[PDB]
């Protein structure tokens, strides 16, 4: 193997004008425009097809190889949907059979809006639990059977509100807000969320009567509540909660185990709610044992009703909170199975899809949802293989509403809560990601860290928000003091390392090389100036300073008659110069921040050699200063500001400087700051480290 | 003039191997921690020496060069902070003599604490309204007319010793460099809505009009709306004193900065426009003859100490945060001009101390809080300030003024101080050409500019800058959002590789990419960077790979079918034309379909670019090796780490060779803590340089 290179030494500037350069325009907005509105024909169809998908896919739809496997995946998640549905309207504190409702509108619109072909559409707890929050603020923010009207008519509008700001998000093509969440993020946030919900299925377990509690700090209210009537604990309830419980976590870590063995998982939430149904309503627990149960629910649907402008205004923040995580959630369940089964997702038809689930939801009464990941983990090993399985899960749903949802009257709101806090066993687990990121990367453990206890104490909506805040924080921390460092040659060749790292390396004289290995913008730029002085040795303007006030000296000295002027030196015809300084004041010191023009002097003043009459000037021994900007991906105004003001300085001490493994938009973007002047040059920009090394040697020799 | 270079292609390993490397120590948390307690007794003088500076610039103070031009700036700058502080006491709605105790306390407390030597102490109008601001709040939520203004000084001095107990906390803990968290484009639209926001609150002063203490959000918007729903009840003499004095004060200003050197010292027009207010205010008895509002009649000397109400400490924190944060910008700001202008060293941390024991002792002592004010600190050095004792000079005339002559600044008119105000805020508010320049320079600081400016002025001036900040962390992102990915090729038959793109003449090697992302790659970009991968590769890995795990499944089958047969030549079909009958694998079994090819039980190799037998078909691909210039990639997160192992994986799974060049020593080492290294990436795949790369791979072809 041999690297043998034969070129000549390259500037920028000289590459460029020895390679002829395609001549590329540039695409203007104002073009942009232009092309947005070309009103093609063709173009139509394809738009009108981006927004109902299902006259795509329905017509190739391949009866002999999925109909059956839709069908047995959709009356599988269609009957998780309707006992989902249930306990998460017991989150949002409103009649269950608005959970049906739920679970029927938003999977129906999305057959038709959606993308996606294998996400169960409908409540999950982390929006449920949102939801109902909003609804208890907006309750109290409110200028003056009831109270369970007045929450259910609050539901509704904040869902409405949620899928409009969803519909906007889609129609404006910002689908892409989801990539604004890390995945350490995401996780701290889900188990925090998950620890919320384990709270909230207290009251539930013990049966115990606990106020609508608020944020901040509503998981400690409710666990107070709870706690401190503890002795009313209704043991029937609790001793089936945890029979529920416990079965439910054994069945499916079978199916997770011999999932392969399984022609199909088996169905324990359904057996175990019929059996929990079977035996409460033989024995009737009701009286029995006095437990809570779901109870008798209106076999039908509700009339539309009108979005109320006051909770509009009173949960305005709380309803794009619930927006941005619901796309968020079922973006993220929909990506895993377009991963898996090939297929192309946008995420701008998502938020109009969901967001016009959520319209139609709110309107015919119902709340907020998108995806639950455990109804769609169950819709696709079940053998979902498009969004009719779906609309067989709402079909179910609707069989639930209309004719025997009345054999849901005896089942026990326990029972629910143990359904949904089985649930949780893959979000609560979340809590190993700690260690792993402390060992990986401790910005993302902050992260995750940070998230947790914001969404904790802040709450859902009001944690995500500083969340991500913190999130985008974390990368200033992560530049914020780059490890600047300065390099050296080793080998003989145009390999250039860091000096401290390696034996044997060699610097040439007089030269300095400089690697900032980040981004500098305002934030660092502070920085890169210091460390680029305690790399140099000196400060560039305390050199000029002292120099403009040694030619100050010699100027006040020369022009007395005490030294006279030679071609040849600095003769002086008497020695007897006296301690003196000039003193300037405020208003003239600035003089000495000026280049240093000595052409009124016959003869080159050798600043780093002896000057007359004892003056004493800082001798450098830097002539030559590189820096090695390979890494610098960008500059801000703030740090093209700071770079002139130190290049400047470097400039008018005399020392060349050299910027050297920029790519050519780099210098492009630099040309519209008015970073070149007469003093700064492109001509200082090279290619390499060793282009500009080079340099540096023939023009010393 | 010529390149010329013959060395070894080097991987990164080669070159760890053939140069030993300079072993270094661990720069361990627990021997910093070891560090941390020194207990040595120069440590402890040094430590010392610096919480107070004063011991250190007192004894070295030169007297014959700096004692006259120190007494003559002390004695301007006093001047000039007694009228300041009287019109930043109208700012806070409190009694003028407040604003007194502001420009005394402070001062006097950053003479024995405070580094910079330049600034004066003293309120400055943006931090008076934001103090003014909390006040109101304060009193808005305190649970159940002379009574009204004890309420507003009781609520400013504590949301002051709460302003001050922030300051001094992020001073002990060392936190100084939270400066660096605004931009010079944040800072200039924060503060040219803020001018906005002190133009429109003197507006009460010119008109002399009753305007409700109005509370963030929209202040400016409720406080025009009310001086303007009265601007009939305007009076007259106010606003003629008030424009008569703006006028003056503007050309003066202008003829001082412009003719500075014919001046020997600025002319005092502040103090010169006061005197003739105050003047023609006694004289002609304006008070009763134009009813026009006076300063009136001062307690003479201070009041005793106060005790923090703990209830508008918590009604205010947010608020006191605030007028903390801002207020340290602003003097670290103002003190680092002068550090930069002078030459000596300023440190942020006793900065933050200094201003938060002031804001402590002036709070307890009734006073509002003040960090520095851009005006009064240039006076102080344009009158030949050296050093802190002319602070010191200035708080003894401040001082005078309280206990002795302060009666004589009775019959002056406010709308004199809200023209002097106005007169300092004109340096603010021409800030409004940096819009069109940032445009041209920079569309995102030109959006941190406009955003700022329009969440101070919509929201609060303390939830405007703290959603302006946001917003501005939130624009870097923006910037590494969409990186320009792009493909590069070689140029000229040597070592240089740019733009596919570019130029005329390039030279693709037979099989190679090069792909360059110019940016550092993280959780927001690493999907955009897999999607211009693929789009510059010309296929997905993935597919390919279950494409393939399909096909060979389809000849396995067949194998077992006794239909082909394989020998070493390769496979051999008897039958021909078979019938294709797609295995359509389900949902749980699927994923089988993203392992490695592992084909080792058969005798022979199989080309998958070549023609596969009995109408198999899957895409073929020219690629073999992969190039990935990570030069300008300045680090990584685990969201990255994660989604780059995976494009990885499944290039090496569709046997083609990947390559990282271009990378530093620190870049490769925190890539080994995320676990990323395995059996099938390993650590060969990173090379110096592209040329190493192309190099490597054209021997292996070769
Ligand atoms: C491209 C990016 C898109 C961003 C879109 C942002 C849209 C922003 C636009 C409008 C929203 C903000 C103003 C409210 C709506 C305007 C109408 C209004 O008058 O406000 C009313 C309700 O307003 C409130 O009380 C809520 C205050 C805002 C909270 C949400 C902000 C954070 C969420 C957003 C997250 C941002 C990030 C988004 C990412 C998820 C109050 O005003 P009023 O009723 O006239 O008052 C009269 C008296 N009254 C109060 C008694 C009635
Ligand atoms: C309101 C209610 C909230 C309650 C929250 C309670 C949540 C926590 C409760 C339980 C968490 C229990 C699981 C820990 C990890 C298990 C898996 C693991 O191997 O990790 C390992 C590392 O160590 C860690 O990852 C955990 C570190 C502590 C995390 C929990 C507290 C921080 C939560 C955020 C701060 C919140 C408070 C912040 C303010 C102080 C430990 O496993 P090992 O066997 O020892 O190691 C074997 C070797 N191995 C590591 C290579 C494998
Ligand atoms: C509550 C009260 C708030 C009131 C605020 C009012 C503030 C604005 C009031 C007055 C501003 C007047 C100064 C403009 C610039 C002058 C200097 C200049 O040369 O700029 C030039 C560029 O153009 C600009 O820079 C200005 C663009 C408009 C900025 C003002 C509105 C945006 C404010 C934020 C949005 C707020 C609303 C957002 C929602 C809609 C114009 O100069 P020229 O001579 O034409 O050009 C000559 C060639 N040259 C350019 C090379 C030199
Ligand atoms: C991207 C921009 C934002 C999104 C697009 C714009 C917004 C789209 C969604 C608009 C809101 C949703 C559609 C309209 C909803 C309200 C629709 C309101 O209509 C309700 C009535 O039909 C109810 O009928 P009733 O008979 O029950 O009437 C009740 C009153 N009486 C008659 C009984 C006394
Ligand atoms: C998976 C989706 C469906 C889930 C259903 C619930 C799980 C199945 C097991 C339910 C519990 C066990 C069976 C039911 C026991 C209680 C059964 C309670 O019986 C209700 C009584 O009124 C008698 O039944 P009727 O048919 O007279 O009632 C008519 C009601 N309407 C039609 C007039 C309104
Ligand atoms: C497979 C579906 C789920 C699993 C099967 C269903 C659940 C089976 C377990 C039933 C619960 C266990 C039996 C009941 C436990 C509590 C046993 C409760 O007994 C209370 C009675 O003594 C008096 O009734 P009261 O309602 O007045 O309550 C007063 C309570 N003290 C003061 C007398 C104690
Ligand atoms: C390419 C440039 C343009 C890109 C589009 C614009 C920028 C999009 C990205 C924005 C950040 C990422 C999306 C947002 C993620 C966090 C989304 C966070 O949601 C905010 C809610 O949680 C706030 O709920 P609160 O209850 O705190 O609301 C309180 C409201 N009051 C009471 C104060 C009025
Ligand atoms: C970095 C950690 C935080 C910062 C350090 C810790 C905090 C330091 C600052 C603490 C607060 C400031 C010092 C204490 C202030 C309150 C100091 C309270 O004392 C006030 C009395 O001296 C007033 O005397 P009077 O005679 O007027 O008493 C009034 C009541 N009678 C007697 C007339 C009826
Ligand atoms: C900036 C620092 C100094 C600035 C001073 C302001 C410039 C002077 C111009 C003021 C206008 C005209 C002269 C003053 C008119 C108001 C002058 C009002 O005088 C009050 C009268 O009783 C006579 O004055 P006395 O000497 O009796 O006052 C003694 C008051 N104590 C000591 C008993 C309490
Ligand atoms: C450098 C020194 C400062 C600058 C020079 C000093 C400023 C000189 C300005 C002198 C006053 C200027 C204008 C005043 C014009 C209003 C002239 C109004 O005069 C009002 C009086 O006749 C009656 O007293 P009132 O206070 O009740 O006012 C009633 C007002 N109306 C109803 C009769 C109209
Ligand atoms: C290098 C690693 C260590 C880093 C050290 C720690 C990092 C510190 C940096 C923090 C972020 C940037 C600094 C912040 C500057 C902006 C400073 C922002 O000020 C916040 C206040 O304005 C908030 O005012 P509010 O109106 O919200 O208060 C009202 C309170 N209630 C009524 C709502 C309850
Ligand atoms: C306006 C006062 C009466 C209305 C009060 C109520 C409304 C308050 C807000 C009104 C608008 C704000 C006040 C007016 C602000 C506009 C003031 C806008 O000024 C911009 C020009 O000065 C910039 O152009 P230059 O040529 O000066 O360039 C900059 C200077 N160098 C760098 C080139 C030398
Ligand atoms: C803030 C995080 C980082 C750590 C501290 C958590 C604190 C704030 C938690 C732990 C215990 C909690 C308290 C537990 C009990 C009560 C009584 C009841 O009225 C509800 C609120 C209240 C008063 C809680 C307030 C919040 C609380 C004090
Ligand atoms: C929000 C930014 C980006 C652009 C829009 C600014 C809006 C909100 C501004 C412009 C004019 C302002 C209004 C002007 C007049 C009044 C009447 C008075 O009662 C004070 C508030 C109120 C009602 C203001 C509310 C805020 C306002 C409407
Ligand atoms: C009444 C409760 C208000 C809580 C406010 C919490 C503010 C958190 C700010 C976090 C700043 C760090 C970057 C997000
Ligand atoms: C009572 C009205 C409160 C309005 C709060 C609005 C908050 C807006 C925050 C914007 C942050 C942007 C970060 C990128
Ligand atoms: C925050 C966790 C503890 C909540 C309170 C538990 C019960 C404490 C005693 C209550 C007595 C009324
Ligand atoms: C939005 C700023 C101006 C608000 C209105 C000012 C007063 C206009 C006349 C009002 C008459 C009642
Ligand atoms: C699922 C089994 C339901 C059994 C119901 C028995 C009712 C008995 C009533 C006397
Ligand atoms: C009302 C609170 C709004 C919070 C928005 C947070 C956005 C963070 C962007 C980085
Ligand atoms: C009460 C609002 C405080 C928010 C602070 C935001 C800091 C900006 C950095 C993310
Ligand atoms: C060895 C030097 C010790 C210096 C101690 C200074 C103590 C100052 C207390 C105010
Ligand atoms: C600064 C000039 C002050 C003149 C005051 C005249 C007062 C006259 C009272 C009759
Ligand atoms: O919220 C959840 O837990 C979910 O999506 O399943
Ligand atoms: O606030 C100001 O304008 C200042 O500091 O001068």
């Amino acid at each position: 193997n041999q690297y043998i290179v034969a070129r000549p030494v390259y500037s920028t500037n000289a590459f460029e004008e020895n390679h002829k350069k395609t001549g590329r325009h540039h695409k203007t907005f104002l073009d942009h425009l232009k092309v947005c509105c070309s009103c093609s024909p063709q173009k139509a169809k394809r738009i009108v097809l981006s927004l109902f998908p299902i006259a795509s896919w329905l017509p190739a739809y391949r009866l002999k190889e999925w109909l059956l496997s839709d069908i047995v995946s959709g009356i599988s998640t269609g009957i998780v949907a309707v006992l989902q549905g249930l306990a998460f309207a017991l989150l949002v504190d409103i009649p269950p059979v608005y959970g049906l409702y739920a679970s029927f509108f938003p999977a129906i619109i999305y057959l038709f809006f959606g993308t996606s072909r294998h996400i169960s559409v409908g409540p999950f707890p982390i929006l449920s639990m949102m939801v109902g929050l909003a609804v208890s603020g907006a309750v109290s923010k409110a200028v003056p059977l009831d109270d369970e009207r007045v929450r259910v008519a609050a539901a509704a509008s904040v869902t409405v509100l949620s899928g409009i700001i969803q519909l906007a998000f889609g129609i404006l093509r910002i689908g892409f807000v989801v990539i604004y969440l890390s995945e350490s993020l995401i996780s701290g946030f889900t188990t925090a969320a998950a620890v919320h919900v384990l709270v909230s299925q207290l009251k539930f377990i013990f049966q115990l009567t606990v106020p609508s509690h608020t944020d901040p700090v509503s998981i400690f209210k409710v666990l107070y509540s709870v706690f401190s009537q503890i002795e009313k604990t209704n043991i029937a309830d609790l001793v089936t909660a945890l029979i529920v419980l416990l079965v439910v976590s054994i069945v499916k870590e079978i199916n997770q185990r011999f999932k392969d063995k399984l022609p199909v998982p088996i169905p324990i939430e359904f057996i175990m709610t019929v059996i929990a149904a079977g035996v409460s309503y033989g024995c009737d627990f009701k009286n029995r044992f006095k437990v809570a149960v779901v109870g008798d629910m209106n076999p039908g649907f509700q009339p539309p009703i009108t979005p109320d402008v006051e909770t509009f205004q009173n949960t305005v923040g709380d309803c794009f909170g619930i927006a941005m995580v619901a796309f968020a959630v079922a973006f993220s369940v929909a990506s895993v199975y377009s991963l898996k089964y090939d297929y192309p997702l946008d995420g701008n038809q998502e938020l109009i899809a969901l967001g016009l689930g959520n319209i139609v939801c709110g309107v015919f009464r119902g709340f907020a949802g998108s995806t639950a990941l455990s109804r769609s983990a169950v819709q696709e090993s079940t053998g979902g293989k498009t969004q009719i399985a779906g609309l067989i899960g709402a079909i179910i749903v609707l069989i639930v509403v209309l004719a025997i949802g009345f054999l849901l009257a005896p089942l026990q709101k326990s029972v629910l809560a143990a359904l949904a806090l089985g649930n949780l066993k893959g979000m609560l687990m979340q809590f190993a990601e700690i260690g792993r990121l402390w060992r990986k990367d401790k910005y993302d453990c902050l992260i995750w860290i940070m998230t947790f206890i914001f969404t904790i104490v802040l709450g859902l909506g009001l944690g995500l928000a500083a969340s991500v805040a913190f999130q985008l924080l974390t990368i200033v921390f992560r530049t914020q003091f780059p490890k600047c460092s300065t390099l050296a040659n080793i080998g003989r060749t145009n390999i250039y390392k860091n000096k401290k790292d390696y034996y044997d390396m060699y610097e040439p004289e007089g030269v300095k090389i400089f690697r900032c290995p980040s981004p500098i913008y305002f934030a660092n730029i502070g920085f890169f100036r210091r460390k680029l002085i305690d790399a140099v040795g000196f400060s560039p303007l305390r050199i000029l300073r002292k120099r403009n006030k040694a030619l100050r000296k010699i100027r006040k000295l020369q022009k007395q008659g005490l030294l006279q002027v030679t071609p040849k030196g600095f003769i002086c015809t008497v020695d007897t110069i006296k301690d003196s300084d000039e003193e300037l004041d405020n208003n003239q010191i600035e003089v000495l921040d000026q280049p240093i023009n000595t052409t009124d002097l016959p003869f080159h003043i050798d600043w780093n050699d002896d000057l007359p009459l004892n003056i004493e000037v800082p001798k450098i021994s830097l002539h030559s200063l590189i820096l090695d900007f390979s890494a610098v991906s960008f500059l801000d105004v703030s740090s093209v500001r700071g770079l002139k003001s130190i290049l400047q300085e470097f400039i008018r001490i005399k020392v060349d400087v050299y910027i050297v493994g920029t790519d050519d938009d780099f210098i492009e973007k630099l040309n519209r700051y008015e970073f070149f002047d007469g003093e700064v040059k492109s001509s200082i920009f090279f290619l390499t480290i060793h282009d500009a090394v080079l340099h540096i040697l023939m023009k010393k020799d």
